[PDB]
């Protein structure tokens, strides 16, 4: 319950009892904080920030800050929406909404290395990894258990697929496949993000459900459109490649070219 | 005209009575801080810096600080010259000149992001945009209106031409040309900036001059000391195109490579 | 002697007298600060910190922070070592290491950027330069003299020849062979690290040796494993290319692709 006394704190900031505080944090007005959350010092907490339960912040990670979005009204009350048992490292950079309706989202269990940026309007599921140094530009959207290795750029409107992991120092321009590997610039997705299927304890059945799928799609000489008319004509699919369908047909800047 | 009393400022920095300063913020001797800056927290302005009227500095910034350069001399006065209306985001971090005669010059209306850097001697015209986590070696100069995005970084002594833009993650090692996108490892000049000077509300026939002039230069099967001579005489050109051909002279590294 | 009133130092604390530690830092219990290191303002030093002679540490560095390893024991007590005239640039971010007898270790005469990362059980020798916002991931060892440019990222387990350069933005995936420079995405071995060796002083017959060694190895049409025994039966090496020949075969993840 021991909150450092060189915090400033807002009087109206609603932080549970248990919740920790470092030396010289900031802590704006409508802020809430739940249970079990440790800020370490020189944090900052904006205001529209409604944090969970069990979260950690590390030394000089800023939460909440404004969109860079030169268009953007300062005088908005837009808000940064987090889960539990998230963890943000050193300097670690989340920007708020550009909309009241539209906050930046953070769901549990995600992992945001030093330095790592989500720009205004993301919205990321759970058990995520942002390694050091990645930035997500504004909506930008991640699912589950993505894995975003270190100096990744990915650009606004990109959708990251469950399972995924995009390699150090790729440049991400479209999204990025469930279950899938992604690397390089220009960027393509390389194949299967196996490791991580067999981490997760994928059954091998399911993760070779997962391989036609994408033998289908990516490499047997046909047509995306083709590729995926031609798995739902193929009868009953697990619910893993009926979610690569959908992906695929919902995809708005389109789908990463396969190497 | 509200400072914080936590801040720790030189006695002799000349700051105007409008300026705010955040809590934890340390502002040296030898600044000058004109009227409407706002400095937010635990910002640092060094010893050398004259910044102008209604800039930002945000959460971290650090201005002023010492070159990156292992020959030079830290006990020497040198300058870090910032115009007005320019925007410093967290953890924006910009160098000090390497000599009495040659600050770090940024002008008007510039957007530099979070963590966004800009190396010993550059120098800056106005309302260019350098993108989260860029990173400008020293003695780099970026003209007006140049887009650079994220994670890019920019050789030493390279030009960055006006209305130019350089996608994310790409490595620039010789001048981007003005009007021109650039992108890659190794990067290439990709095409026109069209997004930016239609943004900018060039007439269609300037940028037709503009894609005219770039023709002649990439896409004639001529040689570019040819294509630059051929431009000239074909008559009066207007100025934009002259600036192009005087950018293509006046080159000290050479001009990026045209994809 | 001077410290400043508003730095939180832990009793415990080991630092010499002639130490200087700036505004709002915080040095925790556990830590060990030899005679002549200058700390600024914002810097976080973590227990377990062993810090030499006469390093410096500018604004907002933080030192021996917990591994960005989600399976480590954050109630362990590990270290952070730390030479002779090192300097560490601002936001500069080292990390500790995962186990009680493997440390975190920094030799003498090293150079970190600004936001430039040292990951959990890093080696590094001497005089070595990590450019502005380069990352090394866990398990990263780098020799002497190594120099490695801006937004790189080095991947875990990979080796760092003495007096080798890797360029911006470079995607090191296998180790940079000695006295030789690396660049791209994917990476490649470009050839000799000429600059450096000439900067170092080595004689034109050593410079000539290296590079007669990386003919046989990378120029003459045959296998590596065939140019390491040629070289071998052709009878008495100097030592730089002794440890040439060493690097290749005790060589963990192999060496980079040359181009
Ligand atoms: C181009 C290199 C970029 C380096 C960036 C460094 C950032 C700083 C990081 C450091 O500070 C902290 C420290 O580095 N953290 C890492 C730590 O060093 C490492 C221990 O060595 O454990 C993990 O690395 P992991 O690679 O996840 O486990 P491992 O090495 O056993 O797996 C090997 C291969 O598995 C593939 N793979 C893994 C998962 C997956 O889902 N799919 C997949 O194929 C990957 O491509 C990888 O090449 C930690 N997480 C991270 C994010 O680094
Ligand atoms: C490889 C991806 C790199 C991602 C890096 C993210 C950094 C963090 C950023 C976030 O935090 C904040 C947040 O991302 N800021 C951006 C914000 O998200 C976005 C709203 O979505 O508005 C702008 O993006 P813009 O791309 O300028 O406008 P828009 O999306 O409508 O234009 C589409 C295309 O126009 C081309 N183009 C644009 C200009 C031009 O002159 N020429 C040109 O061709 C570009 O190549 C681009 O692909 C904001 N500025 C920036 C710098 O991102
Ligand atoms: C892709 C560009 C990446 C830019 C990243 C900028 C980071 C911020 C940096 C700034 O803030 C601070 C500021 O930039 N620091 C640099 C400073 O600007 C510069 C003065 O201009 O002096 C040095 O640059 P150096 O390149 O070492 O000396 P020089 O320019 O005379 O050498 C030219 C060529 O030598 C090759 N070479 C050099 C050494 C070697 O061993 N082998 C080799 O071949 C390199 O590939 C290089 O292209 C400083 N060190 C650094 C690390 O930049």
């Amino acid at each position: 319950m021991k909150i450092h006394p060189t915090a400033i704190i807002d009087p109206k900031a609603e932080l549970h009892e248990s919740v920790e505080v470092g030396p010289y944090s900031i802590i704006e007005g409508n802020v809430s904080i739940q249970e079990g959350t440790i800020i370490e010092g020189h944090v900052k907490i904006c205001a529209g920030s409604e944090i969970g339960k069990f979260n950690r912040f590390h030394q000089g990670a800023v939460i909440g800050v404004m969109p860079q979005d030169l268009g953007f009204n300062q005088q908005l009350l837009t808000k940064t929406v987090i889960g539990d048992h998230n963890i943000f490292r050193e300097y670690s950079n989340i920007h708020k909404g550009t909309k009241e309706d539209s906050p930046t989202v953070i769901g549990n269990k995600n992992y945001f290395m030093g330095n790592s940026h989500v720009g205004h309007d993301c919205i990321l599921g759970n058990n995520n990894i942002l390694t050091h140094g990645a930035v997500l530009a504004g909506h930008v959207t991640l699912g589950n258990f993505a894995f975003i290795s270190g100096l990744v750029a990915v650009h606004q409107f990109c959708f990251v697929g469950d399972y995924s992991m995009v390699a150090g120092l790729a440049k991400v321009v479209q999204d990025v496949p469930p279950y899938s590997t992604v690397d390089g610039n220009p960027s393509t997705v390389v194949g299967l993000n196996s490791v991580g299927m067999k981490r997760a304890g994928f059954s091998p059945e399911v993760r070779n459900a997962i391989k036609h799928a994408y033998k289908v799609i990516y490499h047997s000489g046909i047509s995306t459109r083709k590729a995926l008319d031609e798995l739902e004509a193929s009868g009953n699919l697990i619910e893993q490649v009926k979610y690569i369908i959908k992906f695929f047909r919902d995809s708005d800047r389109g789908v990463t070219n396969h190497r």
